């Protein structure tokens, strides 16, 4: 499984810290070994796509679930691609908890997605209520269930999962926590699509990774690389990137 | 009230039939008496606004309610300036039905719009239910009420009215019913906010127009102009931009 | 309205027969004031647009209801468009009886080609058994009833009429019973639609017409043209263009 | 047996998109052992063919029962061999399920194709109903029987089996379903038609191969090879050709 490192701007940037970071990303010795993947605002995806390393991918943030039609302010796959971009990321738990969309939502973009040929970052998350009552482990059975139903082609497809509780609170995961939450979506995807499918898809931490905790993260079981959030802004990419 | 004409793409555009509507419209003759405007998928943004005409305004078609943050999906009318374009379309009817947005999000956004200096089409509709339960008036003047909270500067909005019931139900909309929805639109504003901003706002028609009804439509009483978005794709446009 | 005459090739014609008729109607004089079109075989679509005079439309015999997707042997009006040509006929005799097409779904597929901006031969018909139960009012209201549910652009639309049961019976219609059949549907739309729709849109005879009784019958009052099948692999196809 | 790959564009491309894909496969190196051939759209069947190399086939992806006729939208395979391809498809399950084509239909087309010449890539399909109650024999032997009585040559004929209960709920079939309903078909054949036809007739999978999994299915028992559809737009068709 291929190192794999995706740092997510958010609505974070505008063209001026684009170009400081793409310069920045373009400059700095990165190892061949990872896949590197840069998630960006939908109006700035041809900005990006065209000054950044080819062998960097971008990311758009969402997307709808249909090529076309009468949907003022979606953006389709078939436009991410033609501005030049092979990835999106869907199911963000931002999307998830501040705009509601609910798995089968989810599920018909993937889907939709998949048909267009896009690389897909699909996100599970689990709530601070979630893991208060115990219900980490049902909640992402429900989730991957819900992905899994829209997926053909898991070659396509990262998924990564972010503990809620652990994003701006003052608590961090510990790497217990890490393991063993990565550890259930693999035997998942083990017992309910395929051993190959377990042994060959990334599962991704999207947490507060950055230059002073990467390197011991990257080390963790089951953990194939990281989503970034802030750290996506700042240098600490590089040495994200650069972990192993 | 200078005549203002919006073609919205919505979701059925690429960058290739961007470039054919905008060499349409560039070597189009058009009234210098109409306000033209386009309104654009946010990825397509920079594209459109460096190949069209300055002349001829670039609308998105959404935005979120706050400058910048942790809001995967989402693109601000900071990053929108950005992009060089300053309208944007708030409240459009595909987002008040099919995403649920809530006159108190779209209130938030269309504030943070005029904070950041932007000009906004701000939408308004009545579904086929409202038209049968008969809560017309009610449901329009919710709608305004809360638009009018967020508004302090009337200079830098349009108002825009769709009758949902009239689309695809095989009833059509007479002149006279959109002549009376609009003045009616008008009387509210006359009666809520002052007389001078009834007088100087541009209402706008969300319809079935194109070139074969747009000439008479825009001499109706309370009339300032078209939100189109089929026709938009076509050489109507023009004809509907210069229907005076 | 302008005189409109569609001939038809059904499946009638290969690439050398299509030839033949192209070099025909290319080389005849043929009226001005005749909007003419020819209606071609899906796999002959760029075939016939590329050596037809530009003067001439090409339309599709038929197309599915969305712009892509999971539907083998089905094109869309995004692919007509792609082949260089404009119009598509919907709704034939042939795939309501045939082929079973229901209302329905000629509906969905107008709304959608509409969206996409083609423009379209709507076809209406009473079969043999209709008329006999004296149903033929009934039948061609539910049609137009059907279709005006999903035209937005009528300025784009063209409805034509088949008796059935005056094809290959041995009986024709009269002049009168055709008259009589398109004075109903034309005020049809002055009732359920509009006037000017009413007062604009060509409603077409599709029936036996030749060289001997076109002339005849384009004197009709409510009619504007003909959708023409065997005539159109004939030299009389030029005639019926130059009926008035 | 020759290892056999079709490639089905289904309704999913447009010129553009064609000639990407037609590039690749061209360029590519491709296992000179399998007979490849690509399902193309009607509209594309003369475009297609002119850009492939010849040693991939074009199939057209339907087709309708005899030479010609007065059957608007149709067309049939004497058309298609004019326009230069020598394959058809017929009974694929979006034609038997969303067009609700019956076996007998289909027979009238496979029968009519195999006195035109062509060669046919004859489906098969179960659908979620089928394998619950467990009808899997009993409606695929009707199927078979049906394209059975229409066949006198079968060195023309490949035949594929999808799981339509597999992509519609969605799962994958197990590795040792597979090989038991393909197994089923070949001996349906050696029982019904002749040792010789069993032994000789290609058995497609149709389903989600990609390049992931393409080589462990393609040594799988009584497959000769793959039947895909939204692989054959991706790179993957390449490794899907050279599975063996
Ligand atoms: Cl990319
Ligand atoms: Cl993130
Ligand atoms: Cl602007
Ligand atoms: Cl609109
Ligand atoms: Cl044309
Ligand atoms: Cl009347
Ligand atoms: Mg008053």
């Amino acid at each position: 499984r291929k190192f794999f490192v995706i740092g997510n701007w958010k609505m974070n940037v505008d063209k001026n810290r684009i170009n400081g970071i793409v310069k920045m990303m373009n400059k700095a010795a990165l190892d061949p070994n990872t896949e590197a993947v840069v998630g960006c605002p939908s109006c700035y995806l041809s900005h990006a796509r065209e000054h950044l390393s080819p062998s960097i991918g971008v990311a758009a943030q969402n997307c709808y679930k249909v090529a076309r039609g009468n949907f003022s302010g979606e953006i389709s796959p078939e436009m991410i691609k033609d501005c030049g971009c092979d990835w999106v990321i869907l199911g963000h738990p931002e999307r998830r908890t501040i705009f509601s969309e609910p798995d089968s939502f989810i599920a018909e973009k993937v889907a939709h997605a998949q048909e267009a040929g896009m690389k897909i970052i699909a996100c599970l998350c689990e709530t601070t209520e979630d893991r208060k009552e115990g219900r980490t482990k049902e909640v992402l059975f429900k989730q991957l269930k819900s992905l899994a139903g829209a997926i053909r082609d898991w070659s396509r497809v990262v998924l990564a999962f972010e503990a809620l509780w652990a994003s701006n609170t003052g608590v961090f995961a510990t790497n217990q926590q890490v393991q063993e939450a990565l550890a259930l979506v693999r035997d998942w995807l083990r017992n309910n699509v395929s051993e190959r499918v377990a042994d060959t898809t990334r599962l991704l931490y999207a947490g507060s990774v950055n230059s002073g905790n990467c390197r011991e993260m990257a080390a963790l079981k089951d953990l194939d690389g990281f989503l970034v959030g802030s750290a996506a802004l700042k240098p600490d990419i590089v040495d994200i990137i650069n972990a192993r």
